[PDB]
């Protein structure tokens, strides 16, 4: 036992966990814990759930390395219950690994990450994929997983054994949790970033 | 990340999932979703739970490849809450992989498969094995697992990382799901097939 | 399929499971099932939860190999809800593998073991680690995991793929179970053993 190594997905945790952050409100002083989020790129854009930031007077984001920024709401999307925040990027931002070439397969191992107790991670697999409810996008709508999904990780990341982003944990039929495919999450972010610059 | 491969049990899914089917009723027109089932052999025999087909006027079975047959009830077994259906086998039927030589061990990884949301798969391990309640068979009665078992997969298959059949998800003490060992399920099917041909 | 081998953690089960035992009370005759415990060393010391043995007139311990001893309460610790029992060690006692050099990492695979249905094992990962509530020890207080933790395994062991002891399942915020790090459990046991010899 002493010589060998335990089976673990701590690799994926090292790679993707730094990029997952907390999201707070700071009304007035009251500092509430809203939920989780995911740093997407060096520009300082972050994805989170719309419900998390719905009634937010002041939004604050806290990284696992100790840094704390104030974020501004770039824009949200009710249908997918997503929202994009923006923060000033001091030199060095941890970003969520993304592989646009990777094709998620049913059965894949996935870790769910978010802060309820500090950062927390649960393990499951991709239970199913397809489209659900109103699907204006025309593209695959949901991603199901038996990894525990709750408020504590709602808005957080869902990643494979490699650490690559598979989806965004969301709340929008028991024992199963849902995430928004990273391909759809990417597209929605871009359209929210671009259409945020509009009269 | 781009080069390597994610840890996954999609192999087992490819092999065993095609064989797991939906089971409906078609009263009158009302088409209800009853539960799941498992194609066992080329002859077109299918195992499912007795509760699934208890009050069924007309039974219908739908494969993942798009085909839809009408099934007839070969016979059921109250003690194990199993039931065997029969369908006309057009050329080419997907059947559930079975290894009569394989000995299930506690700790083994297992996937639970069934259609609640479309086909769905959850992951767990064999938590325990033994005999429970009235045991006329004299042989091992149950197989416990922490893979989520629910109505949506009740009657579906339980398989290992290889795809080999370990048991039949059933409903007949919290956080744990149950399946009927494939060795017992086989024997019960045969006796229901044979004793179905009786005056 | 026939040639290959299923993915399994039965190795860890073989190594650590024999050491996990049942704990009963024997009032008067009534024999109640209290919970689970863990043989720690050849001297015959066993760890269990304090709630398990709180109102115990006579304590009995049953191994998976068939042997049955009477245990005496060495002492307990309210803060960590632990308790140490002592039994006469006939030649040959199964003890829980321990690696004082092993550093638990988040994401590690872990099996939870205890007797509710006979011995049962569930699989999860180390979700988180840190310190919680009143922390007089100054050292890391808790270990979180998404392996199912319940009364049936409360007091039982939590081990990695190797079988090495990671913690003691305990009851002292949903979907997540807790265990006491084995490094803290060791220290508490020793202090209870030593300070048990006191006027």
């Amino acid at each position: 036992s002493t010589d060998e190594t335990p089976a673990s997905y701590n690799l994926a945790v090292r790679r993707a966990a730094p990029a997952v952050v907390n999201v707070y409100n700071r009304g007035l002083l009251e500092i509430r814990t809203l939920g989780s989020g995911v740093i997407m790129d060096q520009r300082g854009y972050i994805i989170t759930n719309k419900h998390v930031i719905n009634d937010a007077d002041q939004i604050i984001v806290a990284l696992q390395d100790g840094r704390v920024f104030e974020a501004l709401l770039v824009g949200s999307d009710s249908l997918t219950d997503l929202a994009v925040l923006k923060i000033n990027a001091t030199g060095g931002l941890p970003t969520i690994p993304i592989n646009a070439r990777r094709v998620p397969h049913i059965g894949d191992v996935v870790l769910a990450i978010g802060n309820p107790l500090g950062q927390t991670i649960t393990q499951g697999i991709i239970s199913a994929t397809g489209r659900i409810g109103l699907n204006p996008t025309g593209r695959q709508n949901f991603l199901a997983t038996d990894a525990s999904i709750n408020h504590g990780n709602s808005g957080g990341a869902l990643v494979n054994s490699l650490g690559e982003l598979m989806g965004i944990n969301t709340l929008s039929p028991e024992g199963i949790g849902f995430a928004i495919p990273f391909q759809l999450a990417t597209k929605i972010m871009d359209k929210l970033i671009r259409d945020g610059r509009v009269i």
